[PDB]
């Protein structure tokens, strides 16, 4: 339980994976998404005493052979006895012994096991020697990437040492490390070591279930790179994996050299990751340059949250291979409409249902502006689907435009023929009335961006929006008295604050004849309400006051708080009213520079 | 000071290095061994308001050209104006601009600066374009290892992004990142970008001050590897560095292919480390496999605690080069006596002063057993230096023996002809009377180990040590009565507890005639005091009770506490008395199995 020299053997619940370590102060952390059942006992070689907590007493060390029995491997001991390796590891020298546990021998192929028991003198001794090193090497001495010649024919032992502490030999993890023996050190490993493969390329060419994948490799000329030296991690999709793909998609990706090359590189890692090195979620950069998320649930390895791994830890000379049930497809190999996620499904479905899906050709370059599913209300989907189709046509571009390519004042051409204004702010980018969210992606034939609202290009100008509402009438007169009608009719970029007639009625119309006498002061009072450029409340960062220079030249302050626009610390009635040449914010009272 | 949108510009005290970041909650940490002077001001574009803490107000963004002046680069602005780049970066598009600060232009070579002012239309525009990217890329979008084509002739911009947050372009660090502009983003870099070198090999061959180093490379055939693609960090020793070496050492290392190859690889890193990425101490694995410790003191880069770096951040296509004043010599390229550290100096000096230094040949393989300087007392160095030389001859072996090659019961042959017994325990390794410390190293021609005490091979056997002290007399008789004289005379491994005659006098000699009648019980009582194998108190782990099986078969317990051996929880008088065939522990009372 607790005390000196107490060792804890953890087993991940629902799995056969076991971790042995000294009982420290903090190891109740769960591994691979599951908690563990712990088994407390004296560390091997240590003994309990009467009336004493823990195991204060220790037994003298033995040689490597006796240590095999000390660490709990009876089967490795017996095979060492039958092959007459016992007398070597009891004798003079220094030996590191990587000893499969009893379970590890149980999991060995029965024909291979009886095949080793068939010849004890040669084959069994050669395998056990393949498990050994000519000098004593503790776990700290086993460094990631080391290739250590074994005691049989100088067979390479491929060492991996990971930040989490996992140490593996040919991807076999060391459960119980550093058992000190007079003759050397004994480590217990979770599997029996096997002959190393020629290379990843040779395994792909030799394997029939990789027949599909192999083909694609030869098309991308990336198979030759997998036959040279290195440390790789290859997730190999099986024939089942390619047959699980939608019809024609594999043909379309194979027909394109860039899509095939990127697809291939997306399955490869530049480092050697054994399955036993994964205790949880992590991100790895593939050779394509996008990252895959590798994790574990129980004993099942997960890739991008899905568990595709059936056969794992196939160790070759140049790296490790894990078989997967699916095909990892990077965004760079995907058609644009395939870049959409969960929150775009409605959009993704609508363009498919209303006949715009076929309109995105593989030979073209397109941009999807995709409102989230929350941006489609019931009243929206209640409209006649042909008007809805016209609205969706404003969300598709016939040119690919990346998020890094956008700029303020840019105009985009929808496939529906209309024009979208781009407004770039410091913290936000808003196309027409709708502003972008995070999560833009770029595919093979185009790019996709995500919007909070449905994009509705403004059909009416400033002047038209002014003369169509009665509450603005007086103000419009003043704007026409200022000779600003031509500005309100013609295109441009403007931010206009419109006081309602309710604001002029606060002056009881007598200040209208008072200020009607001033020709110059009317120009100041009016021009203070107009600012160059379009500034909408959705684009501001919340809580921040915005200092803008009006066309009158005096400063005006715009602060969006709780999705409510405040102009000079006065709450606006209506805000963000989009026109063709500008934006309108309706205010309660008449504005003065002050 | 404090508030919203407050930005802090730190300057490392005693250096011109500057770091700009938003005022967060914790950045008072010192950089590169020194504290910083901080300058608080509103983040560019943000403004103070009356009665408000911090800078709650923000100004609208400008284009890239205006942002140059916003971020504080007037010189980049002026050069952009003179080359007519201004009208491009004020216009339509999306531009990332890496803008040298004013200081960065000041540090540019005056002939290069006036040389750019000489032609504004072509050369200046081509350099400024070499500082720019065709799309907007924030610092998070700049990934380590990226090569991004610039806007002049698709010149590669080599991006590096380090865990500490440092982002560099051609090793130029970005002081102020992510200034958002309508036309793109502006980053401020600490130096003017320059033409990238052909490769590291080409720079070595072109440089005369590397003439020495270049030669060694061609001898090790590692120069061709430095001409291929990759990301490297090369610390290049100058001609001064090789001339600073002891005479004949460079010739000896060059004459040996393994020493030269390891020496060369020890100067190379497999990753690109810019000088500006170093905020403090870190360890890096070289191509030789040993690690070098890289750090910084002020603006001086340190390697292995020494500051050898004068010229730094020489950027080529395949990596970076930093010039060093010394030659990094790995242990694998060193002669054995050169492996000694500070605490071995006395030993290192003694073998040199008494004539044993020349006795270690480059053609041989040797092992040094080196006591720490504290292991030489005044009385030790007061003895005649020829006897001292005989003692040192027991500390040298004519065969190389690694720490991983040692095993219990091994016998070593000193060059002085004597023989050393090796005792391997679980937590300790003791040669004869002295036990090993940490810090063993392996060199080219041998290995070195560190000991707490001077090794003194035992000259007397158990029987001789017994009959030469009177206090043991009675006990010796009993041992001879048990027919154990032949065991005490002949070689072996034994642990013997010797009760003094003071213990038998506690029985008043009447129990000597009482127990003298029993022939069988005397064998038990006597044989309980003898155990097979040599167990010394220095080798035990402190506080741990040791269960040993005596040659009588009953258990005995040995616990070393406060450097005092306790046998069955009884403090021994004298402990760890070394003989040829065993060890003697003197006890106060007679021992019984109980
Ligand atoms: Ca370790
Ligand atoms: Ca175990
Ligand atoms: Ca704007
Ligand atoms: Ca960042
Ligand atoms: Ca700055
Ligand atoms: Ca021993
Ligand atoms: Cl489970
Ligand atoms: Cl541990
Ligand atoms: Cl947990
Ligand atoms: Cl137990
Ligand atoms: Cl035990
Ligand atoms: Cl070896
Ligand atoms: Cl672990
Ligand atoms: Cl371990
Ligand atoms: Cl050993
Ligand atoms: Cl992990
Ligand atoms: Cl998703
Ligand atoms: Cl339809
Ligand atoms: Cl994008
Ligand atoms: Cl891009
Ligand atoms: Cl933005
Ligand atoms: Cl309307
Ligand atoms: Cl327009
Ligand atoms: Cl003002
Ligand atoms: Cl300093
Ligand atoms: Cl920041
Ligand atoms: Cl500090
Ligand atoms: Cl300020
Ligand atoms: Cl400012
Ligand atoms: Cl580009
Ligand atoms: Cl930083
Ligand atoms: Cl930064
Ligand atoms: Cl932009
Ligand atoms: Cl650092
Ligand atoms: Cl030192
Ligand atoms: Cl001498
Ligand atoms: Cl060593
Ligand atoms: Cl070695
Ligand atoms: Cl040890
Ligand atoms: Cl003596
Ligand atoms: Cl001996
Ligand atoms: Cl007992
Ligand atoms: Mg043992
Ligand atoms: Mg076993
Ligand atoms: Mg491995
Ligand atoms: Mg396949
Ligand atoms: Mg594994
Ligand atoms: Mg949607
Ligand atoms: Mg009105
Ligand atoms: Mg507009
Ligand atoms: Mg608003
Ligand atoms: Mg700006
Ligand atoms: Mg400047
Ligand atoms: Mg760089
Ligand atoms: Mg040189
Ligand atoms: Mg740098
Ligand atoms: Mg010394
Ligand atoms: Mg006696
Ligand atoms: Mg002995
Ligand atoms: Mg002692
Ligand atoms: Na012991
Ligand atoms: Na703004
Ligand atoms: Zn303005
Ligand atoms: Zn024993």
């Amino acid at each position: 339980d607790q005390g000196p020299n107490v060792c804890a053997l953890q087993q991940i619940l629902g799995t056969k994976k076991k971790y042995f370590s000294t009982a420290k102060n903090w190891y109740k952390k769960s591994i691979c998404g599951q908690k563990t059942t712990v088994l407390y006992e004296c560390c091997p070689g240590y003994m309990r005493m009467e009336g004493m907590k823990g195991c204060p007493a220790v037994l003298p060390i033995d040689h490597v052979y006796g240590t095999l029995g000390i660490v709990g491997a009876t089967t490795t001991q017996r095979y060492s006895d039958a092959s007459k390796l016992r007398e070597e590891i009891e004798g003079k020298g220094s030996f590191t012994y990587f000893a499969p546990s009893n379970e590890a021998w149980d999991n060995l192929d029965s024909d291979i096991r009886r095949g080793l028991e068939s010849n004890v003198n040669v084959e069994l001794l050669n395998a056990l020697h393949s498990h050994m090193i000519n000098k004593r090497m503790l776990t700290k001495d086993l460094k990631n990437g080391m290739i250590i010649p074994s005691m049989y024919n100088n067979l390479g032992l491929f060492i991996n040492h990971y930040p989490n502490g996992v140490v593996t030999v040919n991807c076999a993890r060391i459960i119980h490390g550093n058992q000190i023996a007079t003759n050397g050190v004994v480590h217990v490993i979770d599997r029996v070591l096997t002959q190393i493969g020629t290379s990843i390329q040779d395994f792909i060419e030799a394997e029939d279930d990789l027949s599909s994948f192999r083909a694609a490799a030869i098309t991308s000329d990336i198979l030759e790179a997998l036959g040279r030296d290195g440390h790789f991690t290859l997730f190999a999709p099986t024939n089942e994996a390619f047959e699980k793909l939608p019809r024609g998609v594999l043909e379309r990706i194979m027909g394109d050299k860039v899509a095939s090359e990127a697809l291939m590189k997306y399955h490869i890692l530049n480092t050697l990751q054994c399955s036993e090195s994964i205790m949880g979620g992590a991100v790895f950069e593939t050779l394509e340059g996008n990252t895959i998320e590798i994790g574990c649930d129980g004993d099942s390895i997960t890739v991008n949250g899905i568990k595709m791994v059936n056969k794992k830890d196939i160790v070759t000379n140049n790296g490790v291979i894990h078989l997967i049930d699916q095909v990892l497809i990077p965004d760079s190999a995907k058609q644009v409409i395939e870049l959409a996620g969960k929150q775009q499904t409605t959009f993704t479905d609508l363009v498919a249902q209303l006949g715009l899906a076929s309109a995105l050709r593989p030979d073209g370059e397109y941009t999807l502006l995709a409102p989230v599913n929350n941006a489609f209300s019931d009243d929206t989907l209640s409209m006649d689907q042909r008007l809805l189709k016209l609205i969706l046509q404003n969300h598709i571009l016939k040119v690919k435009v990346g998020l890094n390519e956008l700029y303020n004042g840019q105009i985009l051409e929808t496939i529906g023929g209309k024009q979208l204004r781009v407004f770039v702010y410091r913290t936000a980018v808003c196309i027409e009335n709708s502003c972008m969210e995070k999560g833009s992606k770029q595919g093979r034939n185009g790019a996709i961006h995500i919007f909070r609202e449905i994009i509705k290009p403004a059909e009416k100008s400033l002047h038209e929006k002014l003369k169509q509402d009665k509450r603005f009438s007086t103000f419009l007169s003043l704007l026409e008295a200022a000779d600003l009608k031509e500005l309100l009719t013609q295109p441009g970029d403007w931010t206009l604050f419109v006081p309602t007639n309710d604001a002029f009625k606060g002056m009881t119309s007598e200040e209208k004849e008072i200020l009607i006498r001033d020709k110059n002061a009317l120009q100041n009072i009016i021009l203070y309400h107009l600012t160059p450029g379009v500034f909408i409340g959705k684009g501001f960062e919340p809580g921040v006051t915005n200092i803008l220079k009006t066309t009158q030249g005096s400063k005006i302050f715009l602060k969006e708080v709780n999705d409510t626009l405040l102009v000079n610390e006065l709450k606006s009635k209506e805000s963000d009213i989009m026109t063709t040449n500008g934006v309108i914010h309706v205010v309660d009272k008449l504005l003065y520079p002050a």
